[PDB]
């Protein structure tokens, strides 16, 4: 009974172990590499200061996606506080009240007069830290026994001990620690009054950084409503969303992960979306709301900062990052009209016809790998490379049947073979007798330039001419003369290349259109020999921020030696703004568009897979049934399309350390 509550409470307190360690990972790897502009923590001699180290027992390392997300989380809270400190008259006291503070050293980072990067916080800002008693006991003991922390808040720095380890509160002029189980709304309301937070001459900033997330909506809402009664208050909440419901690919994994750790996300079940948070805050007494998800925060970072962030460590998991970012909200509310959400801080805030000719079915293809590539060489299908979860150079031969897909490994006969890789292309050439391997990467800082041909008959690999520039996440397609068009990728090389198979030559065929001034990463690409046209769909740019919302129609003149590729037409649509999608002509007048991720939001059952008639410029939805959406592991990242009917095979994703998901497999067939 009470054992259940105590256990639940301690499990929730334990989530702080994970977040503090992840923040420490960022302090270790990121902050030393970011200039004074976005360092958070530096002294007058340009030397980094550290605060998270006091609260974390070991060196910490996380995946690049996780680190990037935690830097973004640090930036989220700091940016909101900056907006308040910058606008509030400098004679006013500001009190930052951290609700479920865990071991977060933010107050120390901000109050430290050695930290020249927090100078605007040194004079009139105070802090109140609130968490469960048991957790605060530990935090306070650390504060009182660590000289650097004690000095910041004016305590004795000569003590490496405490008289009483059960003390769960702390009082100093600029920092209070106050125990409260936030599920006890009445105790919290009393606490606000004991701290005199009703004083209208004092600006309050309540922060709930993935803390209220663990509480039932009735309990978290009671806290929000209690703070609304304090004149001149802000409420900043940073927590999870499930914008498309609990069965969206990433959402499903996220909810299960938190449940398995006995710290379920309870409030998000009521507040699924950005709009639901606006309505929530309005109802609870905060009329003025500025809210967006984490990708909007990323887009808002200035260029210099973006440039540095990309250079901190190798990264190439943008689909995962899109998904993560759309699952976290940053909501900043106020209860007073005088506070302006200014330009630099402000967040900006369709029913397709259902296709009647084609439908989506399950069709198991447990190749269970991602970011390889595949092509058809006669009646046969060959998939090469990718990761599962480590990179391979293996070739699978696929035999496709209406109901399932058979697979066998192809033993190779040559002494030399291409290194294991992902994000390469693999394209049929040589009248269906060979397969061309272009580029790819090992780790993200290990883009490759070595190209190969695999001969099906002899099962021998041979290395051919290398690219002058490494290139991965490019797209490729076969042309009607048997040559191969190569588009974009992460590369310093030309935006578009043509590989002439017989001549063994690469040619820069970058079209004379301003669209091609920047390399396009993970775009859909296909060419139709019948209508003699091809399409480029979506694609990101090397800023890892911008994604094209264009479908570009182009044509190929084999007899033009200098300018064989020309743009015919550009179509623009929000559902074209995808990174890591694939496209395939179902018919000369019907292009299938599958998957990928978007910077503008999450795809759902109705728009993950759509179809475009490029001539008449019509669009339809190819809906994913409730059944397959809910009951099967879908994840349209790093997948491939094959047609002997189009099979959607391979793919998957690591969901921000909430577990991994493998795309099971789909098939698009004609409706009889
Ligand atoms: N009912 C409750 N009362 C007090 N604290 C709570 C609480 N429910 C959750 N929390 C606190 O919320 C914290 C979540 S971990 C996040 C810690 C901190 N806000 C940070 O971002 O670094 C935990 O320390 C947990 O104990």
């Amino acid at each position: 009974q009470e054992r259940r509550k105590k256990y639940a409470d301690l499990a929730i307190q334990g989530t702080n172990n994970s977040s503090i360690a992840s923040k420490r990972s960022v302090e270790l790897l990121y902050l030393p590499k970011l200039s004074s502009a976005n360092n958070f923590q530096m002294d007058k001699n340009n030397k980094l200061l550290e605060y998270f180290k006091f609260f974390v027992p070991k060196k910490i390392k996380r995946s690049p996606c996780i680190n990037r997300g935690y830097w973004l989380r640090l930036f989220a809270i700091r940016s909101r506080l900056n907006s308040i400190i910058e606008q509030t008259p400098q004679d006013k006291k500001i009190v930052v009240v951290n609700l479920g503070c865990g071991y977060d050293p933010l107050p120390f980072q901000l109050l430290d007069t050695n930290n020249i990067q927090s100078q605007q916080y040194h004079d009139r800002v105070s802090f109140i830290d609130i968490d469960y008693s048991d957790l605060l006991k530990i935090k306070i003991e650390l504060i009182k026994t660590i000289p650097e922390l004690s000095k910041i808040i004016g305590l004795s720095e000569d003590k490496d001990y405490v008289d009483d380890s059960n003390v769960d509160f702390l009082t100093t002029p600029k920092y209070l620690a106050r125990p409260c189980d936030l599920n006890d709304s009445k105790m919290f309301s009393t606490l606000l009054n004991e701290c005199q937070l009703y004083d209208p001459n004092v600006v309050k900033v309540f922060v709930a950084e993935v803390s209220l997330a663990y509480m039932k909506p009735e309990r978290s809402d009671s806290i929000i409503e209690a703070t609304s009664k304090m004149e001149n208050s802000h409420f900043i909440i940073l927590e999870q969303l499930i914008p498309k419901g609990p069965f969206e690919p990433f959402s499903k994994q996220m909810l299960a992960h938190f449940k398995r750790n006995d710290s379920p996300l309870q409030s998000v079940l009521k507040y699924n979306t950005i709009e639901s948070q606006v309505q929530r805050f309005n109802k609870l007494g905060f009329a003025y709301v500025n809210v967006g998800d984490m990708f909007q925060l990323w887009e808002s970072a200035d260029e210099a900062t973006k440039k540095e962030l990309l250079k901190v460590e190798p990264f190439d998991e943008l689909e995962e990052f899109h998904l993560f970012c759309h699952h976290y909200v940053l909501c900043h509310a106020t209860n007073y009209k005088e506070f302006a959400f200014t330009q630099g801080f402000l967040f900006d805030r369709i029913n397709l016809t259902v296709d009647e000719d084609y439908q989506l079915l399950e069709c198991e293809c447990p190749i269970n790998r991602k970011f390889g590539d595949v092509d058809v060489a006669g009646n046969d299908v060959f998939y090469m490379g990718g990761s599962n979860p480590y990179r391979v150079n293996e070739i699978l031969q696929l035999s496709i049947h209406y109901d399932k897909i058979d697979m066998k490994n192809i033993e190779v006969s040559s002494s030399e073979v291409p290194v294991a890789r992902m994000c390469h292309t693999f394209t049929t050439i040589s009248r269906n007798n060979q397969l061309l391997l272009i580029g790819g990467r090992k780790a993200p800082h290990q883009g490759l330039s070595d190209n190969w041909i695999f001969d099906m008959k002899t099962r021998e690999w041979s290395m051919i001419k290398s690219l002058s520039h490494t290139r991965f996440r490019h797209s490729a397609c076969s042309l009607p003369d048997g040559n191969v068009l190569i588009l974009g990728g992460v590369t310093e090389g030309p935006a578009m290349l043509l590989y002439n198979v017989t001549e063994e030559i690469f040619k820069d065929v970058t079209p004379k259109d301003e669209f091609f001034q920047n390399s396009l990463v993970s775009a859909g690409l296909e060419f139709d020999p019948v209508s003699k046209q091809g399409i480029i769909l979506g694609g990101g740019f090397m800023d890892q921020t911008t994604v094209s919302d264009k479908a570009i129609i182009f044509k190929y003149d084999a007899e033009n030696a200098t300018e064989p590729i020309t743009v015919i037409k550009k179509l623009q649509h929000p559902l074209f703004q995808r990174y890591g999608s694939q496209i395939k002509y179902i018919t000369p007048r019907k292009l299938l568009i599958v998957g990928g991720t978007s910077p503008s939001g999450l795809f759902d059952r109705t728009n993950s897979i759509i179809s475009l008639d490029p001539l008449s410029e019509t669009l339809t939805s190819i809906p994913i049934s409730r059944r397959i959406w809910e009951d099967h592991s879908l994840m349209l990242a790093g997948f491939s399309l094959v047609s002997t009917t189009i099979h959607i095979i391979g793919g998957g994703a690591t969901c921000y350390g909430f577990g991994s998901v493998t795309n099971v497999g789909l098939k698009l067939i004609a409706i009889a």
